[PDB]
């Protein structure tokens, strides 16, 4: 199938053990803003679900398809491929909707579905938007969309900025420098300070912070749902030419993602910005091994090129210049093996 | 081989990738009583060493084969299975002991080995000492082990002890009871709360606590690596008769673990106790499902049953009574996946 | 003479420039503790000058000369080799003391004296006590000095301590840094980054600091002025070693000195310990290029080796061990070019 | 040589000892204005430097060098005679760079090239555009350079204004007056006040300014680098003619400086002027002696007189009068010692 020809087991197995822990769905749940937002734009575009076929891929605990049987769908078909499948049943028959929603064990690209669908709902933001590679399963599940279709959400936009935070740098420096020391206990270790340097910045860090940290307004990068098709988030290529509002040490780039609900009613818009509210996502920055330097005016070109792997997630490569100077930066991060550092 | 034949290949790919990061070598390198206290014991007993050859099973970034060659060691055998032992490779070098360390790649139940040692140096202690399930690969070693040859570790005891804490094992039930709600956005959820309590007290739980909570002085249970066959661990029986020292609600074990080097010029101890200043395995405690009464004077007498699993780790079989009373209760945990509780 | 033969001459014209300047001189009147010291130790060992022949070893501006005539001494041979000498004859009429002060201009080592002297008063002491090499200056004049002669000061007192200091240390690693840059204006300099290590570390650092960071009691070191011959100068090895009172990181080294005023009265110190009021020694520091763990109860030992050069300073070499896990630091410092802090 | 014969030794060992130093160079690379100006002017002219060659005049790093292979040049020879020459063949080298930059440790009066060049590049200026005396090595390399060459910077102007400033003129009384007490510890210093004045008003004071201090347009003295000789750089004599735009006591000169690349594509400006942002060059102010009043409409007419000396300065001397009144000023600084003021 298309989900394991791209997968590695290891992965797979790890991937859905992960989110077969109620635990888990609780941490979830408890995103109000999340949560709220997707029954927000559920429920304000009942229309969108009244008395119309659903897909809720990746259901989990089934909160996304209770939602759609508010909103008055007729049938709504949720699958789901880790144990979880089993709990959702639970709650689909404790809350007696037998008759609306039908919990399908499986992962979407392998399952059979009676019938297509209205309109396909789902969740597949994961950090930086890409990570875990559920997009392509829910791009996938348009197999089951008929022609005039919707799909919730509909957009997603990723946004780009370059920051400057020397406290973090060398907080990674730092942690990094440990393999430089010439005597740990009686052993010269400085033969790896390269190595370690290397794998400490090939983590995104995942976390929060304030928005007087970005160097310039946000690049924008749209995928379109309804037209984009699986393939095209094997390879992702996102040139940018920032125009530098401040002078300082660009030390590297924060990125964050909005997702819109372009509903019949009304658009309803979720952000992880870090002007918005917290989410369990957070903002992601990949930092420079070694920063830049700008002067207001200037301007940095370059380019994010994310290369989709076997382990669900993404290979990214970072280069970036000060036009005006020429100074350059690449960089390589392993998008799965993030540094989570929030409080 | 008998490392394959006992685990799962998606465990065994997770977990040589974990110890690949350097990050995590340096994470255990960093704990200084761990590290220095390897060290202290190769070092003061320089007799067990000095001109010997040596087998690091494990070896990692290759510390203890330094250690090793500290001491005089004329030849050490460094078995690593993950890409560490490139990284090991690379110090050996630049340590200038080519002539006196080898870096064998592969996993020591697997690779060949020309010729038989004098001493087995290896820190393949996990949580609870057992998890990892690595002390197999220890013992399973021996069998390039001369008959009069020495293990360093020489002994692993494990410690186990009843404790009070009230507000952990109510904790699971405020964390539960998020599912006890019988319209989160709509959606009556309280149907999985009993799945919840179970799923959060199969947990074991990692932190450390004031000592104050331990009830009675701790039974121990005690592996001589010498004697011991790696068939040895495959199912470990722990019986317990604790005398309690306080009068309390008992509402788990609490488990540490310490590891002794018998030398020829004397024993060095490593212990993880909570009496003693905090290592990376910090401590782990077990929950019974049902709190038991117990006086001061009264005995807690059961069973531990530790079986080994195919993820490299150990389903944990708890059973206590109050002979007294015959107040009884059990547990049955997962050790893979602990809660990391540590503030 | 001894001294062009120990002194480049470009050293010398820099060195006997910068105390030509009258604002030079100023500087070092207006440290109170200083001047209000040394005047302490002469008026109140009156006794010692009354009626005696004295030496002024670089009078400078003459103060000293004028406290020991201010204490009753017969005759002052006050002895300067910069364009200040002019000025302190300038001082001496203006003063009326012309039948009791005359200086002599030149350096001690080649100027003609008319007599022996009883007491030779000066001030040598630079940064760690001995920048500058006028130590040697001031016992060179001991040709001068009658057998029962005395010194002012008498001994000299350096102390050095291990310390903690993250920020000083990142603080330099951070101006270090700028030569790992991949593309500065688009070249590359990371070739140089070892050396520019080398090089800001070289740099001893003049400051204060709190007496909280100090992680062992000092170890001292004593020159006494009474015996020691120049040449005992030209070589100073200071073993050393710490009981460590704090458990972290040692950062390095810190220096400081007392000079002590042995009269026939009363004893006299002139102290620049951090635990003193400030003066315009400060205090030194000498930072490890790799700082050394150490636990509290361990030993730090090794040896502080100062090297003359003909620049009229020292080549410092310390090496620093952790005795219980043999972690080593060394560095090498250059003297004469400090790095001064204070702000 | 002809650099040994207008410099003392001790000047010379102590000028390129500085200038070994890699912070100095990375002080003076750090300068955005000055490094980002040069490239701008090299780049920007391509055609001035595209398989043509070139000479770099004190290449220190070889950031300049740099520049001119960035910018098409065949053969780069890049003279330095300090140090740092050891530190430049390292980055050619580790730039791959070793056949089109050829790195001639040396002085350019003493080291011989083995053919002409099309370009001199070089950045000679130093505080008010003369200090260092470098400009005349600059000119001296001339001898390399073809009849058809060109020379980067083309020109260099210095400009002078009369400012008003009476805390800086009060400032330096403040300090002196320090010599002016009957009783300092006993001493009577005031036969010293006058000399101590004297060498206050001798230094050329460094840091910047607020543009509306200056009293009048400033008179610029042009430096035209391709038609000028050594000889015409040991006298410089300096007219001015000012006609005062405000009324009020005159306090000094202010002086800073210009430099012109004329290339084939387009003339660009390097200035250290202060309606410019600040360089390490800041700007410079010579004191008179006694402040001119002049009102609004005068004229402040006299000659700023600069005479080299083997100190690799300028004697400076100002006379200036108020051609209504009559009133007369003047002063004698040197500008090897100026107080460096900025905070
Ligand atoms: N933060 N994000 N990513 C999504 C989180 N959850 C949504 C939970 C649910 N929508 C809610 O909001 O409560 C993803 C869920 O979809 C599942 N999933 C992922 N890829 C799948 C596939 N190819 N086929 C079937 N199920 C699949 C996965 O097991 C997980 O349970
Ligand atoms: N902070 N200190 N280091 C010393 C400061 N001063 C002493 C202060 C003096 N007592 C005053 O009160 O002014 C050093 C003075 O000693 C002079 N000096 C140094 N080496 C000399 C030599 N071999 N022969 C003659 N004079 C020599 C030097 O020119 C300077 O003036
Ligand atoms: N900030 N000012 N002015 C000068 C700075 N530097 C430019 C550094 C470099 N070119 C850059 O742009 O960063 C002057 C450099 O020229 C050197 N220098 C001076 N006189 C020399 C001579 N007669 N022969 C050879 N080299 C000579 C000196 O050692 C110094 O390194
Ligand atoms: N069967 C096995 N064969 C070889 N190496 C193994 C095996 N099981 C675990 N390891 C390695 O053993 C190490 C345990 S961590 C100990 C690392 C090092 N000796 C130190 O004390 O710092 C990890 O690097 C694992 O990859």
């Amino acid at each position: 199938s298309v989900f394991s020809e791209r997968t590695e087991e290891s992965s797979a197995v790890q991937y859905f053990q992960f989110y077969g822990y109620l635990s888990q769905q609780q941490n979830m749940m408890q995103d109000y803003v999340r949560t709220g937002t997707y029954q927000r734009a559920i429920l304000q575009n009942h229309t969108d679900f009244k008395d119309k076929i659903v897909l809720d891929v990746g259901c989990g605990s089934g909160i996304l398809s209770f939602f759609a049987a508010q909103a008055g769908a007729r049938k709504i078909y949720a699958v789901e491929a880790s144990t979880m499948a089993q709990h959702a049943e639970v709650l689909v028959k404790s809350n007696n909707l037998t008759d609306r929603i039908v919990v399908i064990p499986g992962k979407v690209e392998e399952v059979s579905l009676p019938e297509q669908v209205d309109i396909i709902i789902s969740e597949p933001m994961g950090y930086m938007l890409f990570n875990e590679r559920m997009l392509e399963s829910y791009l996938h599940a348009k197999k089951y969309l008929k022609p005039s279709g919707n799909m919730f959400p509909t957009i997603g936009d990723v946004h780009l900025a370059p920051f400057t935070d020397e406290q973090l740098y060398m907080e990674q420096f730092t942690k990094a420098n440990f393999w430089y020391q010439p005597s740990f206990h009686g052993v010269d270790l400085s033969a790896l300070r390269g190595a370690a340097v290397d794998e400490y910045f090939r983590q995104p860090v995942v976390d929060t912070f304030d928005i007087r940290i970005l160097m310039a307004k946000s690049v924008k990068y749209t995928v379109n749902f309804l037209e984009a098709k699986e393939g095209d988030l094997h390879r992702i290529e996102i040139p940018f030419k920032f125009h530098m509002l401040h002078s300082g040490l660009v030390h590297g780039l924060a990125f964050w993602f909005d997702v819109a609900f372009i509903g019949s009613i009304m658009t309803v818009w979720l952000s992880t910005a870090p002007t918005e509210p917290l989410t369990h996502w957070y903002q992601v920055r990949c930092l420079f091994q070694s920063p830049l330097f700008a002067k207001a005016g200037d301007t940095l070109s370059g380019t994010c090129l994310l290369i989709a792997n076997k382990r669900q997630s993404y290979d990214i490569s970072i280069v970036a210049q000060v036009d005006q100077t020429g100074s350059k930066s690449s960089n390589l991060l392993d998008l799965k093996n993030p540094f989570f550092r929030y409080t």
